[PDB]
């Protein structure tokens, strides 16, 4: 097999999850207004982070091909996946539930080309095929650097269908 254009591929977008993001925002706020301490080991959402969602329209016979992360303005974004054991409806995200490594993408000033941490972005992507088997939905925390917001970002993952 030689890698080529005629391969069945599926592109699955990472969609902003407003209500989960809002739920997490509220959580940090409540903790302040009440002067309460966060849970032992909890991950509190920083204002620059937003929760994204990826719905595996197919879970079996998937092979990670590449990331399709694009910024329409110079900037930087970090995409950190979360454990497939974290069910947002049930618990507050734990720091240990953040997957290592994260995929970091950036666009420098006068160039239009994106660049990223190739080795880690690949390692992370390879994991998605197995994570899809655990459940149809997966959550991510996308950290936006200075100058960029969710509106500037278009992220998706491309899998070759086996
Ligand atoms: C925490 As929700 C209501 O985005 O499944
Ligand atoms: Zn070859
Ligand atoms: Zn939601
Ligand atoms: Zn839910
Ligand atoms: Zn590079
Ligand atoms: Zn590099
Ligand atoms: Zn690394």
């Amino acid at each position: 097999a030689e890698d080529g254009p005629q391969k069945q591929q599926l592109e699955m977008p990472l969609v902003l999850d407003q209500d989960l993001t809002q739920q997490m925002r509220l959580r940090v706020e409540s903790l302040k207004q009440r002067g309460e301490k966060k849970q032992d080991g909890e991950k509190l959402i920083r204002p620059a982070e937003s929760v994204y969602r990826l719905d595996f329209i197919q879970q079996q016979k998937l092979q990670f091909d590449h990331w399709n992360v694009v910024l329409d303005k110079p900037g930087k974004v970090t995409i950190t996946g979360t454990s497939q054991n974290w069910t947002p409806d049930l618990t507050n995200l734990m720091t240990r539930q953040l997957l290592d490594p994260a995929a970091i993408f950036w666009r420098k000033e006068d160039s239009d080309a994106m660049d990223w941490n190739e080795a880690d972005a690949l390692e992370f992507g390879e994991r998605l095929s197995d994570l899809a088997k655990i459940r149809k939905v997966m959550y991510f925390l996308i950290t936006f650097g200075e100058g960029v917001e969710p509106a500037n970002l278009k992220a998706s993952v491309v899998f070759n269908q086996l």
